[PDB]
């Protein structure tokens, strides 16, 4: 039996981790998603969305539409390589969701709306056994990233967790390697370059709780707060209160970098730092933290599924000659991509854990 | 007497309007702007706003903010030339504005909430007595292109009136000068290649009356359907039916261009209509038509305060040889301030004849 | 026996005819391309070059390097698919390549500064027997379009040809259906919304033979002229001087739209038109002209490999209802990709001939 | 009682110091700008592209054209406030160029293609004094940042100098500040965020000295390193082998910012640090260093003519609380426009120096 997925809001997350569940072969054997929801259950313009992507290309597998009865007036279900996704009108309140009727147990909650551990737990109520947050929650949701922390989850206490940002998924890889291998991390300052999104405007528009962020997307440099570097301070509890960042966002529409500036807790080199993270991404923190040491551009991390691609040309090039505790990490992410894979990835160690937690 | 008007939504299209009033030199000495009206009324939000365009540039007044009364936590009263202009609260109906109380004769309708003609009279109730909607409207609303037929306005019979769209503006006057000046129109289709603008998006997103406008705004040419040739009958009786047209979304912020392709209704020349494009500017289209023989670029016409600029050179280098009927005529606008300007100079022309009609 | 070729210019242009050559899988079997001449004859570098593109994403094959003999410096021959390709080094004289003794029979002329047909006819001298200009050629060279007049190769005659360019090639299959199908074209005018190209400039440049051309490619609309719908004339003479038309050049990196305007021979409907392109796309056209009747923007023709794809709606959607004669066409291309693959159709078609025309 | 000044490489740089030169309002009085040279010599082209700017608008002075002889086809001589400008040749070589026939002194370099003192030295040769490099050099010239080391100009010995590069134009004053109020700097890395430039390619191109550099620059982030950081303990001989960084390239077409992340020899706070900076912009760095408060993007930073522009409320609200050694500090520049200003700033001050001291 699949694992019974519901994915809430349909957007560029909740599409993206649709297509990594495809193209990983997981639709209908690990993982069935019986139901989608966005604004409306037009199924032909969901099939539209999924198959065309300005970033991601056309959709390899064909996406089809039907009628879930012939009572419905237009098509209300995508068909995707013979497997059934009833798209479901959104609700204001999660609770009101069909998830017990439609018989699941896993919503991927990817609207932005319901990222308080309150408001998302509504879909418990709906009949729901799990929610995962795909951005940083409040309220005290268990936040998860894999590779990093995500054995901590708890069956019997986490039922609302958190998958943390994409941000925080580039960075925490770097800095729990650093930790782990006993390189240790003072104080560190990170900057992201980051891809604008769907939040930002296309011409200067409003944006009272965040002024410079109302400002024309694709023709800006645009600095903001981000709570990422903080953030890993809960993921890798030793950094509580030694880091922080801030963000450039850019005009590109995808793909990010991760610009990290530390002090190291013992005497080290560049050197023996860049050979940990590429031993790191060989072995256990494979699939998680990758490397190149080819000269890349934004364009050519566009579908890679780490979540940290750590540039060694960029760090070594770039360092201080003979320093021993002053440091520069460059990695970058596809913001989109490889978070979306880490939302799977958590969704399958939850089923796994919960499966175990049984008998 | 200066004019009384107030401004309804001071987003973008209503906060440059505003900038367009003040670089005539109007404010304080021919209009008097007693208030605006927004979601927000943070007017310190709003003097940033109108300081820092990221196209436009630098405001060339200055913008401070006060109180209108000491008891108001944040500032809620703009301030330009001693000048003051309250920031009042939006109102779900526009019979609930206090434009009696306020004094207010002339509303700005900017909000693009209200322009459907008996949506837009509840304005009237609220106590203005004439209402300028900033976009094409329905309903019946007569429109009113400045330099074409403005000189239609009846201050006895229309109250609710239309400045119809940036791009019927650069249009219009184009099909006016072939029509007055014997050239006929037989057929006409206009193509503009346009400026992103505030209702696209950043990344593919959720676009129901639009799918190709849901797609990444600044990566794309996303082409559309537009009323803007259809409208230039409406102005132009004659032409009714015998033009429409179509418009491709382009990666610039701002400046637009229209690429008219008719046939005559007489034989003619390139040169011929080139000559007289060019009278026309210089005499009964001043400040309406200009143009240029220079080999410019969009950025060239960016704050160009006419509503359509004839590009000469590219008009004549892109017709076929010897042709007698079967044209192209090439046309820049600054979408965003040439169309600001025309809505305060139909806002004067409305003034000068209600009070003509008084006294 | 597969025809040997040596790609003469390894710039853009003559990497993508590579890369669809191996995309359509005739490298080893069909194609042996023995060598490719440039300025440089470092490989690693091309390996670089031909492995990451920002537009068309990595190369699905593993290209090594290694050295022709063991007594080269570095690496002068790459290696695609165990199939080995020498670089050699630019000639002063397309007579002084080495083609007779490398063994090679047809070039692909990609550089551009042989573009008269006595200046690339040096590759003759040089022991080459045929020569495909990939560009507009003077000289009187022979100018094919594939589906429109491949069929006008005469292998005793031609030796030196001309693919034309990449928006004759949208342009071209359109026309000719229209004539084909007895709708005829009158006049007609053309303009192309098209993606800004290597002779662009990042920020104002020099550009003295093209004023327009010179200004920042990125964030302006620039028009220029264009010879491709007079080139029409060339492939469909009964065209000639009937079609002209102009170019904006637009902030996308790649794909192309083409606009054409025109009046037909008959009276007829522009259901009848769409009819006549559709049913030529499925039969005599296809793999040429394609259609869509989706609502795509530009992203989504990316890696297309037609030479022109027939955007249905937009084309139904912005006609004058009723019209008789005076039509609008709307009609994509990657620019680069469907170009590509043309030079490699044009290529093969020209082997076939040459082998039956020797036998 | 003028400077007899020649621009030498009337390209983007030389004409950007050109329109500072008479911005300021110092065209004739105090600054007599003998000559112009780029490669062509179309007075007529050289007009329009001081006419017109994509990034910084309209020129606010009138440009005509004039011959200098009746032997010669078309104009060679600009006029700018009846100040008339020569458009001399240019030479493969500096030294075979004829200054000392026109009679100049001093001269600035701003073709970019001999930044080799030794290279530059032909200047001399050719008949100039001094030379200014608008760019960092190699070979043992002196290198001068206003506001930070000017006064180290010895007229005696210096006679081909180097104004740095902007982006050490941006980096220096904030370091200097650094350094003299006492806060020191033990360690420091630079990341520059960086509009792209004329060097780089609109489309995937050729790039032999830097791979990343030559990918396509409006749609990628693209790494590169940099001497900026390095050059700076040049110039703050102090911090000597303490400083690097990097940069990355986006796409936006103007402006720059510096990320500066440093440990400071002492304890201190960012609040120290934020107020020393505001009070030395305020005083001993007047007009090199400034400030804002506002919530500022690239966009509004365009035209500002300071050297570095430090972003108070990017820096304030983004470090670590109670941090005392550890640091980010945030400052943009107008990667074009300060740094034209700053050449013009540097001739003048040598220009006293030169004729008090020498003379
Ligand atoms: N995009 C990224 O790079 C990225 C990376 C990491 C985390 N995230 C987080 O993922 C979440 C989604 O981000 P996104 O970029 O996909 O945004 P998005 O706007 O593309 O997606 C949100 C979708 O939710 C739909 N929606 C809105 N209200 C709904 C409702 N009540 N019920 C159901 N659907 C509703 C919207 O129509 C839209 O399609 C956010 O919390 C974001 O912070 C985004």
């Amino acid at each position: 039996m699949p694992i019974k997925v519901g994915i809430n809001g349909f957007g560029r997350i909740g599409r993206m981790v649709f297509q990594a569940l495809c193209e990983d072969g997981l639709l209908g054997t690990e993982i069935d998603v019986v139901a989608v929801v966005d604004m409306n259950t037009d199924a032909e313009y969901f099939a539209y969305q999924m198959r065309y992507d300005t970033v991601h290309g056309k959709f390899k597998y064909e996406v089809t539409t039907t009628k879930s009865s012939p009572s419905v007036a237009k098509d209300d279900t995508l068909v995707v390589n013979g497997h059934r996704i009833l798209c479901v009108k959104a609700q204001r309140n999660p609770a009101d969701l069909p998830w017990g009727k439609l018989g699941v147990e896993y919503v991927i909650e990817s609207t932005g709306l319901f990222t308080a551990k309150a408001a998302a737990e509504g879909h418990l109520r709906g009949g729901a056994r799990k929610v995962v947050i795909s951005a940083p929650a409040s309220g005290g949701a268990k936040t998860l990233v894999m590779g990093v922390n995500h054995h901590e989850y708890n069956p019997s206490e986490h039922h609302v967790v958190s998958n943390a940002s994409c941000t925080t998924n580039c960075l925490a890889p770097i800095v729990h390697v650093l930790v782990k291998e006993g390189f240790g991390v003072q104080t560190g300052l990170m900057t992201t370059i980051h891809s604008y999104t769907a939040t930002q405007k296309t011409v200067d528009g409003v944006s009272v709780k965040d002024w410079r962020g109302g400002r024309a997307a694709a023709v800006n440099i645009i600095p903001s707060t981000t709570g990422a570097a903080k953030a890993v301070g809960m993921v890798i509890p030793s950094t509580q209160g030694k880091l922080t960042g801030m963000s450039f966002r850019v005009p590109t529409p995808d793909v990010s970098v991760v610009d990290l500036t530390f002090t190291a807790a013992r005497d080290t080199s560049i050197q023996e730092i860049d050979a940990a993270l590429k031993r790191a991404s060989k072995t256990y923190m494979k699939g998680i933290l990758g490397y190149t040491d080819e000269e890349l551009v934004s364009a050519d991390f566009i579908n890679d599924n780490r979540s940290s691609i750590y540039d060694s040309k960029a760090t070594l090039q770039n360092n201080l000659p003979k320093e021993r505790r002053f440091f520069k990490i460059v990695s970058w992410y596809d913001n989109e991509w490889g978070y979306s894979h880490r939302v799977v990835d958590l969704v399958r160690h939850m089923a796994s854990k919960d499966r175990s937690a049984r008998l």
